[PDB]
């Protein structure tokens, strides 16, 4: 743990100039329109505009540690609002333009945004989730459960069981949830488009999943302020704030970014809603 | 640049719950409420403060850089920003005094005739000739009340200039006069995310205490005037303010993107009041 390699921390950030940024987001529009099966891969960079620090950015948790300083939080995990990027992905799933959502974030804000749990894989677990040791039953709480490392929380199952409730937060040596990884594996492989937002792609197998989309001819788009493990394999790379990227994208798609009325859990995706007709391309 | 990077205080859960109940009680019994904001109400949208552990001046002093997790154009009003829209709309807020240049008060749709922008607005340029101001969709590009290179279109062709005060620059006499009036004639002054080290900006809440007004200070770090507070809350303003709106029975209204409202609209209905003693 103390020993855990935290990979490359504190790389310099890149900024596309505004004419390049505009042209890259249009091209992204073009790929979303042409693409039958779009998967989104997300990471700690999509939550930074809500006051939760990343791991490996300039003021990341691992970065600050390495220079002997502390990360800073501007909210509690309970008071934290889903970002524009979060709500734009809610909408893209509602209108049937997102097929699946693969996240490394434990920050719980995908679930709180309202995003359907049967189209999300939480590869690293969820700070608001506990799970019965005995029956595998998961409980989505309004407050952080209080333990990390798949340890006992101090509450007992109430299904009719009384099994031991435990946190979902993996430690360094912990095998990824096999249900969430298999679903994420299948959705990455059958994707013809994988878009990574605010991940540096350094954690295996999480950060390799987008690469499975490039077999039998899929396209990869990396959106990221810093470099990432896989920039070499990207058809498009956008250096820019995820919220600026995703609001320009929704505007190109003619969709609005939906309201957030506070924490909610949806188990199962609702039937698809209307979406605008497509531009002619070529 | 004053005291930069003092350590943070955190009220424990029961004390925090009891302080916000009591703020609720002060809001119910108060005739004329003013809100005094600073850079701390925007940190949960990825704009750093000036004097916090990772504030701009604080990081300068340590020869490190501040971090923006957004652009000023992409920044979204926080829960705090929208709760203050709602409290003005139901008539519980008399006036808003802000030290912020971030331009989000206005973008939140808060009415300009009830706001004082003590330190200017990065989206605002002002004709030197006819004093007409323009609220833009992008930051105007200059600081220090310098020429932006656009010209007036009032029929004037005058020189347009940024509104961002520098260190030696007097405060806008209109915004300071209404700020002072409002501070003097209040019975409750509430400060949110300001250290209160800048004068006169940070001295205004004190004018409420003369002829026996109350003052509430809500801040993570200490502040110049903790001594003159009738209540001090050591909490994230979003948590403080979401629980306050709950105690008053109000909703936090929806942001529909960047909008400018010049003049306050007519007051909307509010819940009736509790019994107090
Ligand atoms: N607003 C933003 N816009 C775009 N990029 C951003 C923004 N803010 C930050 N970033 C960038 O977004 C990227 C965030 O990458 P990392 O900090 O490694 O987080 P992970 O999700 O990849 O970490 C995976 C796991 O490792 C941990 O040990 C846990 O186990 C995590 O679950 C960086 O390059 C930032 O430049
Ligand atoms: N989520 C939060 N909740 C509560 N407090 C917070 C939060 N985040 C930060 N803070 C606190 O919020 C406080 C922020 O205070 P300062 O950083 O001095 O900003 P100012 O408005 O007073 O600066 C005045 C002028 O000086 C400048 O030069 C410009 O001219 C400004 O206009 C700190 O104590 C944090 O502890
Ligand atoms: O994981 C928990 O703590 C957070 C803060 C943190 C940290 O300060 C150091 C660190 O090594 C890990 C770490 O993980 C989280 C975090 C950090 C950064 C992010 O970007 C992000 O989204 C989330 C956690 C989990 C539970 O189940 C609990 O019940 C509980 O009380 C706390
Ligand atoms: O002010 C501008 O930049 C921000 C970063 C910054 C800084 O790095 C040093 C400093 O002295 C002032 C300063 O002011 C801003 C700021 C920072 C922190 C806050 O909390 C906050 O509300 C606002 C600004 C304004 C324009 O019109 C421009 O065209 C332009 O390029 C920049
Ligand atoms: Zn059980
Ligand atoms: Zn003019």
């Amino acid at each position: 743990p103390f020993t855990a390699d935290k990979g490359k921390c504190g790389l310099p950030e890149i900024f596309d100039p505004p004419e390049e940024l505009e042209r890259k987001v249009w091209e992204l529009a073009r790929l979303v329109w042409q693409s039958s099966s779009v998967v989104f891969h997300t990471g700690a960079g999509i939550s930074t505009a809500s006051g939760i620090p990343d791991f490996r950015g300039p003021h990341g948790v691992w970065t600050m540690e390495e220079r002997g300083l502390a990360p800073k939080f501007d909210t509690t995990f309970e008071s934290a609002r889903p970002t524009q990027t979060h709500m734009a992905l809610v909408q893209l799933e509602r209108v049937g333009l997102l097929r699946f959502l693969v996240s490394q974030n434990v920050d719980g804000l995908h679930v709180r945004s309202g995003f359907p749990r049967d189209k999300l894989a939480e590869l690293h677990g969820n700070m608001f989730v506990e799970e019965c040791a005995k029956c595998k039953t998961q409980y989505v709480r309004d407050t952080v459960v209080g333990t990390m490392g798949l340890k006992a929380t101090g509450r007992l199952c109430t299904v009719a069981c009384r099994g031991e409730l435990r946190d979902t937060i993996l430690d360094w040596e912990d095998s990824l949830p096999d249900r969430d990884l298999a679903l994420a594996d299948e959705a990455s492989r059958n994707a013809d488009l994988s878009i990574t937002l605010g991940t540096s792609l350094q954690i295996r197998p999480s950060g390799n999943l987008p690469l499975a989309t490039k077999r039998r001819g899929g396209r990869l788009v990396i959106v990221n302020l810093q470099p990432t493990k896989h920039d070499r394999h990207a058809d498009l790379r956008i250096h820019g704030y995820v919220d600026e990227v995703m609001t320009r994208l929704m505007k190109h798609l003619g969709l609005e970014i939906p309201a957030w009325d506070g924490p909610r859990v949806l188990e199962r995706a609702l039937p698809p809603l209307p979406r605008p007709p497509t531009p002619k391309l070529e």
